[PDB]
């Protein structure tokens, strides 16, 4: 019922000497909409949101370096690595201003880029995004020991790299409805070879939890500082119970952030796109027409 196909012609562009894959549809009339996925997804996660937006706006959805159909160089796949590649991807497309639609680690990339380039951002729609997590008590109990293991020396790489737990297990556990075997094939494909799973493991180790990694905590705090000042139009989707963003936090941010509307998508964990793609895509399209 929720679409499982990926009916988008591949686009490729060389970025720092590495080929990155992206979706590019819609009319080049006006401001393009840049969709940024997180862990462990790809542009596949936007496949049922894009068709609501492409009738009126150009839609661009890259696969992060080391993910999706993009090349897979020997990197640490730290956040800093993703910043370098995403900075250069956006410059390769010869764009000017954009609207961002961002999720999970794609939201850290998007917010950090918007803070450094605010004249180029005409709106941000965001969901289940990277915020500072003061203590492990704010991580959902049902996932807490596993994410602590992900961040434990030796233990975490055995789970994520050798056993592929983030794809086989954490991914479906971040979706309320069951994922199909075709959907799982699309998500599993980039990571069928264990040596290619480094980004799946480095990302949970980059989460800003209880002050560490200090560099991530600092950068995320700084773009949240910017978001609390900037007049940029903001659209916050949120679900219950969520994962990164509990309902109480969405409610706080909908009052504190300027020019922000919050949208309740109903039941949702992390991949809100997979539980209510039609509300998310439809409401982004309505919101775009008011900018
Ligand atoms: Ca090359
Ligand atoms: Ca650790
Ligand atoms: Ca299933
Ligand atoms: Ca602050």
């Amino acid at each position: 019922g929720i679409g499982t196909g990926f009916p988008f012609d591949p686009h490729y562009v060389e970025v720092l000497g590495e080929r990155m894959h992206y979706v590019d549809v819609g009319p080049r009339d006006g401001t393009p909409v840049l969709f940024l996925h997180g862990n462990p997804t790809s542009s596949y996660v936007w496949r049922n949101i894009i068709p609501h937006v492409a009738p009126t706006h150009r839609c661009i959805a890259p696969d992060l370096i080391g993910m999706g159909k993009s090349d897979k160089p020997d990197l640490g796949y730290f956040f800093d690595d993703h910043v370098r590649f995403m900075d250069a991807f956006i410059e390769a497309l010869g764009l000017e201003e954009v609207v961002l639609v961002i999720h999970d680690w794609g939201s850290a990339l998007g917010f950090h880029w918007a803070k450094r380039n605010p004249e180029r951002v005409k709106g941000i729609a965001f969901m289940e995004f990277i915020r500072p997590i003061p203590t492990w008590d704010e991580w959902p109990k049902f996932a807490r020991k596993t994410f602590q293991a992900f961040r434990t020396k030796k233990v975490g790489r055995k789970l994520i790299i050798d056993q592929n737990v983030f794809i086989e297990g954490t991914l479906p556990m971040g979706v309320v409805r069951p994922l199909t075997e075709v959907e799982m094939d699309h998500y599993r494909e980039p990571f069928l070879n264990p040596v290619d799973r480094e980004p799946l493991w480095r990302f949970p180790n980059e989460l800003p939890i209880a002050g560490e990694p200090a560099n991530i905590v600092a950068l995320v705090e700084e773009y949240m500082d910017w978001l609390h000042q900037s007049p940029v139009p903001k659209l916050l989707f949120w679900g219950t119970p969520g994962v990164l963003i509990p309902p109480a936090e969405a409610a706080r941010l909908a009052k504190s952030l300027p020019n922000c509307k919050a949208v309740d998508i109903g039941p949702g964990l992390n991949l809100l796109q997979e539980d209510n793609p039609d509300l998310i895509g439809s409401e982004i399209a309505r919101w775009l027409s008011t900018l």
